[PDB]
């Protein structure tokens, strides 16, 4: 009840299929296609604290295997592999734990 009757319900529905194939799951490409990087700042940061269930102040991996789960139930962050290409991008370090900073500027992008 924030993003799913927003916009991003459409541009998820898109992403679905458009890397609906094993391991095509580009991050660029995903925020893009996903619409958070036609969002504002202020909304990106908004779903992000959709995003940290934990609220924890880092969005790490084992917390980013449900990120989408709360958009979709049936999304695509089982696949490590698609996790760690979105991981990899977002993760403007070379550590992996992603902050709400690091997610606005690949999303920003
Ligand atoms: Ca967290
Ligand atoms: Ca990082």
């Amino acid at each position: 009840m924030s993003i799913t009757d927003v916009l991003s319900a459409d541009d998820i529905a898109a992403a679905l299929q458009e890397c609906r194939d094993p391991d095509t799951f580009e991050p660029q490409k995903f925020f893009q296609t996903s619409g958070l990087s036609k969002m504002s700042a202020n909304q990106v940061k908004d779903v992000f604290r959709f995003i940290d269930n934990d609220q924890s102040g880092y969005l790490d991996e084992e917390e980013l295997k449900f990120f989408l789960q709360k958009f979709e139930s049936g999304a695509r962050e089982l696949t490590e592999s698609e996790t760690k290409s979105l991981m990899a991008a977002a993760d403007n370090d070379g550590d992996g734990k992603i902050g709400a900073e690091e997610f606005q500027e690949m999303v920003h992008s």
